[PDB]
């Protein structure tokens, strides 16, 4: 068919585990931090 939706990234530095787009180097570095760990749901309350 025809796809158009896809390709939400225009920075010169991606992360290579997701695809997220930073115009900075730093923001990156530090960006990976998110994929150190895994959110957790136990006992919600809310
Ligand atoms: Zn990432």
């Amino acid at each position: 068919g025809s796809s158009g939706s896809s390709g939400s990234v225009e920075k010169p530095y991606k992360c290579e585990d997701c695809g997220k787009g930073y115009n900075r180097r730093l923001n990156l570095d530090m960006h990976q931090r998110v994929h150190m760990g895994e959110k957790t749901s136990g006992p919600s309350s809310g």
